[PDB]
């Protein structure tokens, strides 16, 4: 049946769990006697996020664990492949790091490095338009992300300020890898999705649109709308005015670059990160 065991698909580590504080034949699980838990991150259908001290090493991850045991096998299998695409992209310095991974008693847990607050949650702290300093530095940092995913055929997806999380000296790293596609599935918000997915046209153009809009709704305070006139005028390559009036005329050309609606005309994350405006500062 569902017994603890480590999730990893270029199977490298043992199977087996071991842990300072762990013991088997106690009837606690896994994470229970493994991790001293300090808060709950976030929540939502798909679980909770704990920030925790790992007992083995004494130092501070995220865990995320699914709400309850899994449905059969295709929800097994759907929830495992976050682990497969974290896999897939592969360590780098504007991504978030997966530690480890386990199920037990039909639930999933991914240990991650522990980042600062999302994007969104940056914003709402801040209560107003971000500086464009601030801005830069973030747009720079995901299309970082982006090329090195972009670079191996695979697209995340679900670009989107609660999936960019801040780290230290105003940098970020892309998270939340679980809609990631590899080129030759599920939708990502429709507030941010690029307007070729209407016609089932999935490339690595589509997660620069949607950056393009989570940079516009940062650096503007502007909530995206979920559909109607207003979702079809962004994707028509229009930008209010009383939104984005205040943009420099460097922020929003480049916006302009990455909301291009014909995905074939859309500038690339490495064509981007050539500009003088997004080389390293």
């Amino acid at each position: 049946q569902l017994q603890p065991r480590r999730v990893s698909f270029r199977g490298e580590a043992s199977e087996t769990l071991q842990s300072p504080g762990y013991d088997p034949s106690r009837p606690e699980s896994f994470f229970q006697q493994s991790f001293q838990r300090l808060s709950r991150l976030g929540h939502g259908s798909y679980g909770e996020v704990f920030k925790v001290r790992s007992k083995e090493d004494g130092r501070l991850y995220a865990v995320k664990r699914s709400m309850s045991p899994f449905r059969g096998p295709k929800d097994r299998a759907r929830k495992l492949a976050e682990v497969g695409s974290h896999e897939k992209v592969g360590q780098h310095p504007c991504c978030v790091r997966l530690e480890q991974a386990w199920e037990e008693g039909g639930i999933l847990y991914l240990q991650t490095e522990l980042c600062g607050p999302s994007l969104q949650q940056h914003c709402e702290a801040w209560g107003a338009s971000l500086p464009e300093a601030q801005v830069w530095g973030y747009l720079r940092d995901t299309l970082l992300a982006l090329a090195h995913l972009h670079s191996q055929g695979l697209v995340h997806l679900d670009v989107k300020p609660a999936n960019i999380f801040l780290g230290p000296r105003g940098r970020c790293k892309l998270g939340d890898f679980g809609l990631l596609v590899e080129l030759g599935v599920q939708e990502g918000d429709p507030r941010y999705m690029a307007p070729e997915l209407l016609q089932g046209s999935y490339g690595t153009a589509a997660d620069v649109f949607s950056l393009g809009l989570t940079i516009l709704e940062v650096a503007c305070n502007m909530e995206l709308p979920h559909g109607g006139e207003g979702w079809q005028q962004l994707r028509q390559g229009y930008l209010p005015p009383e939104f984005t009036a205040g943009l420099s005329s460097e922020l929003r050309s480049v916006l302009v670059m990455m909301l291009e609606p014909d995905p074939k005309l859309r500038a690339t994350a490495e064509a981007l990160l050539a500009l003088p405006v997004l080389r390293q500062p």
